[PDB]
């Protein structure tokens, strides 16, 4: 392992909001698959299904869209037609309260899923430990 195993207290029954606390952006992602935030609660775009393929591991799908959401070759967020191994983050607990999703592919790297304050996705390479970009709240819908 790369990462530590200090997992989240919940479970995937059922969809929820990804909150960033960094700007307060629910995280979302439109039909032909452009990825950001919203501080729209009312967005239609903004649901997400978990799911865990092993302990830990997940993948993370637009219940609107059904599009998973993933991380390319150059640490952009993009959404998935149908799942690969691009989609499978690792979903971890951090500062004992928030939770981090780290590219399964990209582990060695730290890239993490990321929103900036000004709402714009963060790139893989710009992510790492300690920023308030990779923190979300899952919330329920």
């Amino acid at each position: 392992h790369h990462h530590h195993f200090n997992l989240p207290p919940g479970n995937y029954k059922k969809p929820k909001l990804l909150y960033c606390s960094n700007g307060g952006h629910f995280l979302r992602i439109l039909p032909d698959g452009t990825v950001d935030g919203t501080r729209d609660r009312s967005d239609q775009h903004i649901q997400w299904q978990l799911s865990a393929e092993s302990v830990g591991e997940v993948y993370i799908k637009s219940t609107e869209t059904g599009q998973y959401l993933a991380m390319d070759t150059d640490g952009l967020l993009y959404g998935s037609q149908t799942p690969n191994e691009e989609c499978l983050f690792l979903e971890r607990l951090e500062e004992n309260h928030y939770n981090t999703y780290i590219s399964k592919k990209h582990a060695e790297k730290n890239w993490f899923v990321g929103l900036k304050k000004n709402g714009s996705c963060k790139r893989g390479p710009r992510t790492h430990y300690g920023q308030k970009a990779i923190l979300f709240l899952p919330l329920p819908v």
